């Protein structure tokens, strides 16, 4: 009959409206723990950097401190030279330091500003001669800042551990654009002495963070992964297309 | 009759919601998660107060490293040892119990909008431009979200600093002070002779947040009252 049918018809749009609940209720869970793991990694992230800049700005206000015995001692050759030959010279690193800062500014992103700046501070600060080349301004691009900022964070992150053994290290970053893209590139200087297998292995981590940074690039058809040695140099490019 | 006409509106009913619940799917699964992103903007903003600090304590300290040379070149260990008793051994001991005299920038527990003035102190200070930082009582919290209350902050001090570009002897003259109340953030920089919509956007959209200007004697006032919830 007519009638039976509208009954038949509330009954299937009754379940179809269930189906779409559960499904609705599955997407509010799994935004639910991604909002959670991005609050826990990046809330974990701020403490490792505040806590090592505390530490580095320990070591500073240390280094101040060895003059006491000098002063106390009343003793102004013997401060004159261990200053002039100790800790006069950090003024003009720290000077050069501010000056390789600059190279930031054309960076128009301020998404990824903060997190470039914080790597570099944190190179500068463990003496790993560091340069940023920004030609033309860069205010665009294309690709959701959590994975942006992940994806430059493992390829400097690497670039600084990498750089840790070496014995005279150097990391160039730079950021170009065609008017068809951006392109974000990291050269750091590959080691000589390789470490023992021992003195690497363990229970971000480079490998580990390469393949998640694999994800990202895989999971976007527009971001161009590429990674090359040439020239005793480890380069890292990550082009992200305006398509 | 009644029976037909119900079964009918209920096809039509569950229809309209058939189509909301498919709606809230495209919704939450092709949308961004503005939540995801207030998170992201949010560590960003404490980044950028750790980088900072980093920046002053740098400043800082090369000028500690100027006035010890200017000590040692003129051959004067009095000088030395007073100015090393005096700030050096104390920047050592960093004892909290300390904390009850520091009345300026030091009084603003705010770690974000600390960073926040701190870059702008850092902006002026290399383009000559003076910057008083009058905080008399500790300010631990202020009642707006940190993403509108940084931005806000930010372009009063941007509006303070291209201001005084074109003067000769500028000053800024910042201020936070906190009522019972209210908290109050003053910004006044000098003139020469006579963006910020985002700014009115935000003022406009909250209850307790009264944006004011002032023109005063050859030199500009701003100032954001927060009232407490």
């Amino acid at each position: 009959s007519h009638m039976k049918q509208l009954e038949d018809k509330v009954e299937e749009l009754l379940s179809k409206n269930y189906h779409l609940e559960n499904e609705v209720a599955r997407l509010k869970y799994k935004r639910n723990q991604e909002e959670i793991e991005t609050y826990y990694e990046y809330t974990l992230k701020i403490e490792a950097i505040n806590n090592e800049m505390r530490k580095f700005r320990h070591d500073y206000v240390n280094i101040l401190t060895t003059l006491s015995e000098y002063i106390r001692e009343d003793d102004m050759p013997g401060l004159r030279d261990y200053f002039n030959k100790n800790i006069v010279p950090m003024k003009d690193n720290l000077q050069m330091n501010a000056i390789k800062l600059n190279g930031i500014e054309n960076l128009k992103v301020r998404e990824i500003k903060g997190l470039i700046t914080a790597k570099i501070l944190r190179a500068q600060e463990m003496n790993i001669p560091i340069s940023i080349e920004i030609p033309d301004e860069v205010s665009s691009i294309n690709l959701n800042m959590i994975d942006l900022s992940r994806s430059i964070g493992i390829i400097l992150d690497n670039a600084i551990e990498a750089s840790t053994e070496i014995d005279d290290p150097i990391i160039r970053v730079a950021f170009i654009e065609s008017e068809n893209s951006v392109t974000f590139i990291v050269m750091n200087k590959c080691a000589d002495d390789i470490p023992r297998i021992h003195e690497l292995f363990q229970e971000e981590g480079r490998g580990l963070g390469l393949s998640t940074l694999k994800e990202i690039a895989d999971n976007a058809d527009n971001v161009l992964l590429d990674t090359i040695i040439e020239n005793g140099f480890f380069i890292q490019k990550v082009e992200i297309i305006n398509n």
